[PDB]
């Protein structure tokens, strides 16, 4: 199989991580002409992206129904900085040129990360393997344009190099402008070293965001012993314009180990976080300075048939204190290529600056925290790989505003039930990815359903290659949705109606160097909305190049 190190910070295979799974690659986001973030995640199980509008746009991400705030965006393992100030990760300013793979784990994680994995986890790497130099550029609606060049060279032997630049810019809207670079050094054949850093410079329509990050560290990976050693440094500037301006520095250092043993592996980890804000940061006041220490024991056995995979982790939080979560997933393999997989995990959420000590701030809030059982069954048939997951999430002690007293307060619950289908095979030259999520997200105490959230998803991935072109269709439904309607007071929750979306890309080998490419997204130019009363793109062309040498 592929490989992630995103389930417990290691290299494994991801036929041994028992929680569902789902790798992008580079080579998939080029084939889709993806020009942002959100379009890469839209595309995968579990996922419902809301936006106010076009790319660019602030956007929230609901995994498996649970609140925006309740999924983990890592980028090369570490907390998207974006999401500081606001406790809720929005992946629409971050650059699509730097992705390079993503890692999804969906289902708990809070006990090998922290803070923030209930839903799943969505890893954003930077990193590629991939020596030589290219140029790229596209062309497309409403005055889109790309540019971007990038190289990987050894300088020497041990080492390497890697740099990238990209300018992509749309009108009506969005320029956004990214520098990268890394170092890449091997001591040994066992141990390594690198130092990383990056920053964009985007503008919106007027919002202006910087952000830079630089990250430095250490690997050995031994027979069977790894080990790495990782600092990381973030910081942004948000400026919206009467005067807000957002900054906040991000401070991270994890040390963890992993030690194959029997058949699997035993880990353990210490993580620290240092988040400080400007005052004003947030519509707070001062400037806050919060931090974290965690450890986690992660552990991976397979014994006969049965596969068993654990993790528990204690975090102290100079806010709240210390709080302990757990997960364990057991998997049975009852006959060859057919397996049962039964799983349990605690997972929570910190209480964000604007809940602490905003205007109506609490500084005595509690974790929001997360029970979530799940059951799948996974096979080969026929050439068919499949799966299907049910899953049950009790989230409690939910930060809500008291409109009485002025102030949040822990109170509230949600009950989500949800079901997870995938499908992948082939038909003669086709390969056909497919998914279907049902998500029936409650208000436990009322029992009313939550806002924002498709009820049902289906997608469908279908390619193949013809003469040397190479097709993709992209196909979506997107069912009901209930939202509130802000246009009159007081705000009456609407029902959104289901709407089916396609996309078609094609690419081209001009020549060995040369590839061109072509894409209709909204290919039936749909009118529809993910939040009412902003509208999205409608059909929308893409034509692109990349030159290898
Ligand atoms: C009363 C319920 C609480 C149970 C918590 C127990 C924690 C689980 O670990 C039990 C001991 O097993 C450790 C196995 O370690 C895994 C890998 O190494 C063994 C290689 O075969
Ligand atoms: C010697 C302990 C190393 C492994 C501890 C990580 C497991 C976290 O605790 C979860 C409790 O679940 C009960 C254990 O049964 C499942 C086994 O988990 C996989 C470890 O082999
Ligand atoms: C590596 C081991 C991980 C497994 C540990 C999870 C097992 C937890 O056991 C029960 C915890 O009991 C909670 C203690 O009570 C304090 C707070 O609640 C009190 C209610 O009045
Ligand atoms: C390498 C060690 C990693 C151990 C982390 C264990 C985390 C266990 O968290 C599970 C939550 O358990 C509930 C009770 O925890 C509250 C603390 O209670 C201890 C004092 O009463
Ligand atoms: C919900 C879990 C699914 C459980 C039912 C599926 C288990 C199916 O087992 C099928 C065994 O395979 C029989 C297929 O025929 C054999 C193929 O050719 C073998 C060479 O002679
Ligand atoms: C391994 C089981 C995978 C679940 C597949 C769907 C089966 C549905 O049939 C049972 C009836 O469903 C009752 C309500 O379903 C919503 C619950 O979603 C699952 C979380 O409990
Ligand atoms: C899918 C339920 C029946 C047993 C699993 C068959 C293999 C699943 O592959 C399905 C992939 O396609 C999704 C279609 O889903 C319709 C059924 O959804 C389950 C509703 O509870
Ligand atoms: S959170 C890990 C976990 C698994 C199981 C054995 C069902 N448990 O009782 C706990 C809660 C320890
Ligand atoms: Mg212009
Ligand atoms: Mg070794
Ligand atoms: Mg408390």
């Amino acid at each position: 199989d592929t490989l992630v190190v995103t389930a417990n910070r290691f290299e494994q295979p991801r036929s041994t991580v028992l929680a569902p799974t789902t790798v992008v690659t580079r080579q998939d986001i080029d084939r889709w002409q993806s020009t942002s973030v959100n379009d890469v995640l839209r595309r995968l199980p579990g996922v419902d992206i809301t936006q106010n509008g076009g790319s660019g746009q602030l956007s929230s991400i609901f995994i498996r129904g649970t609140n925006a705030s309740h999924v983990l965006v890592l980028i090369d393992g570490v907390r998207l900085n974006l999401a500081g100030v606001s406790g809720s990760a929005d992946l629409s300013q971050f650059p699509i040129a730097l992705v390079q793979r993503v890692e999804y784990i969906r289902g708990p994680r809070s006990a090998v990360y922290g803070s923030d994995a209930i839903g799943g986890v969505v890893n954003i790497i930077t990193t590629r393997d991939e020596p030589g130099t290219e140029i790229s550029a596209g062309w497309g609606s409403n005055s889109y344009q790309n540019y971007d060049v990038s190289t990987q060279q050894q300088l020497g032997d041990k080492t390497r190099v890697t740099l990238l630049g990209d300018y992509a810019h749309t009108h009506g809207g969005f320029l956004s402008k990214t520098l990268y670079g890394a170092l890449e050094h091997n001591f040994t054949d066992a141990w390594s070293g690198f130092v990383r850093g990056y920053g964009y410079d985007n503008r919106t329509n007027t919002r202006k965001l910087y952000s830079q990050s630089w990250d430095a560290g250490l690997r050995y990976n031994g027979e069977l012993i790894k080990s790495q050693l990782i600092t990381s440094y973030s910081h942004s500037k948000d400026y919206n314009y009467s005067a807000t301006l957002d900054e906040m520095k991000q401070y991270t250092v994890q040390w963890a180990n992993n030690v194959i043993v029997g058949h699997g592996s035993i880990g353990a980890g210490v993580d620290w976080q240092k988040q400080t804000t400007t005052p004003g940061t947030g519509y707070v006041e001062d400037g806050y300075d919060q931090r974290n220490t965690g450890i986690y024991l992660t552990g991976l056995q397979q014994v006969g048939d049965f596969t068993f995979e654990g993790a528990a982790r204690s975090d102290d939080n100079s806010q709240f204190g210390r709080h302990g979560t757990c997960q364990t997933s057991a998997g049975w393999e009852f006959i060859e290529g057919y397996r049962f997989i039964a799983s349990y995990g605690t997972s929570y959420k910190a209480p964000n600056l604007g809940q602490l000590y905003g205007f109506y701030g609490n500084p005595n809030l509690d974790p929001e925290k997360s029970k979530q059982w799940e059951g799948a069954f996974e096979g080969l048939t026929a050439g068919v790989n499949w799966r299907i997951s049910g899953y049950r999430n009790d989230v409690s002690d939910l930060i809500d505003y008291d409109d009485h007293t002025l102030k949040y307060y822990n109170e509230g619950k949600a009950r989500i039930k949800g079901v997870e289908a995938t499908a992948n095979f082939d038909t003669g030259p086709l390969t056909h990815t497919v998914s279907y999520d049902y998500v029936d997200a409650r208000n436990a105490i009322t029992d009313t359903p939550l806002l924002r959230r498709a009820k049902q998803q289906v997608k469908y991935q279908l390619d193949w290659q013809l003469y040397d072109f190479d097709w993709g269709i992209t196909y979506q439904y997107l069912g009901t949705r209930y939202d509130k309607d802000y246009s009159s007071y007081p705000y009456q929750t609407v029902k959104m109606g289901g709407v089916s979306l396609w996309d078609l890309a094609v690419a081209y080998p001009v020549t060995s160097h040369l590839t061109v490419r072509g894409k209709i997204a909204n290919l039936f130019d749909k009118d529809y909305e993910t939040v009412y009363g902003y509208q999205t793109a409608g059909r929308e062309y893409t034509l692109s190049g990349s030159y290898t040498f």
